[PDB]
């Protein structure tokens, strides 16, 4: 199914981060007609794995379809546990790491360093999320006057609720301090939800939950139900990739909305 390492044909490799004697890589996919000057659009993905395995390789497809709309589309590698030394707010860090390096070389990349799209699955999912709107957990020697925060987020069933507060061995902090959920506040960059409602590794209540009180505050946060779908139903290669196919769909439609991609 997934292999790690990944194997990337044709993407472009650049090392966004070095933490520990460990290379994190961004695997880059440009569009045709890509030249230095633009000012496209870029997806980040972040695999799912339980912040414990997992592969770059798992949105390997996306990247190709995205960079075929036009978007400088990356998947990124993090710290994950079985292979390194990190609890879930490194992994954040990671995350946050990849969205500042990419803005960062916004002008080398072709990019509008507002219109950068953190995106990913289950772990990386809420990894997407924490970009977005959970504060702090930023890598200390970066420079922080470069914003880690995406501009969009396209989340496949993430995790959004990790403390049973107001309602752990593996965070590396208190559990609030990595939860997307209690962070909710108005102001948020817009996001697009996939989440199955037979899902048993993540509730689909959690989720409705989180876009209920995210739609008061006020945000853009659309929450689309695949009925009967289970964890995981969104990848390449599941069913008969129906719903591989529509949820690139509903994403495509969702950038077009947001003025990030233009209609086909
Ligand atoms: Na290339």
């Amino acid at each position: 199914r997934l292999r790690y390492p990944p194997e990337m044909p044709g993407a472009e490799v650049k090392v966004y981060k070095k933490v520990d004697n460990v290379d994190l890589k961004l695997y880059i996919y440009k569009p045709a007609d890509w030249k230095p000057a633009d000012r496209r659009s870029a997806i980040v993905f972040f695999f799912g794995g339980g912040w414990q395995s997992g592969s770059p390789a798992q949105f390997r497809p996306q990247c190709e379809y995205f960079a075929g709309r036009g978007m400088v589309a990356m998947a990124a590698d993090y710290r994950v546990g079985s292979r390194h030394n990190v609890k879930v707010a490194d992994c954040v860090a990671d995350a946050k790491s990849a969205i500042r390096w990419v803005r960062q070389h916004a002008a080398e990349l072709g990019v509008d360093p507002q219109k950068i799209v953190a995106s990913g699955g289950s772990a990386g999912g809420h990894l997407a999320a924490c970009t977005v709107m959970v504060p702090d957990l930023e890598a200390p020697e970066e420079d922080h006057t470069i914003s880690s925060q995406a501009n969009a987020a396209i989340l496949f069933n993430p995790v959004l609720i990790l403390s049973r507060e107001g309602l752990r061995e593996r965070l590396g902090t208190e559990p609030k301090a990595v939860s997307p959920y209690h962070h909710i506040r108005a102001g948020l960059p817009p996001m697009i939800i996939f989440h199955g409602t037979a899902d048993n590794t993540v509730p689909f209540e959690t989720i409705r939950l989180f876009a209920e009180a995210m739609k008061k505050a006020g945000n853009r946060c659309e929450l689309v139900p695949f009925e009967g779908a289970a964890h995981g139903f969104f990848n390449f290669g599941r069913g008969d990739n129906l719903a591989y196919q529509k949820t690139l769909e509903l994403a495509d439609e969702f950038l077009v909305e947001i003025g990030f991609l233009a209609p086909k």
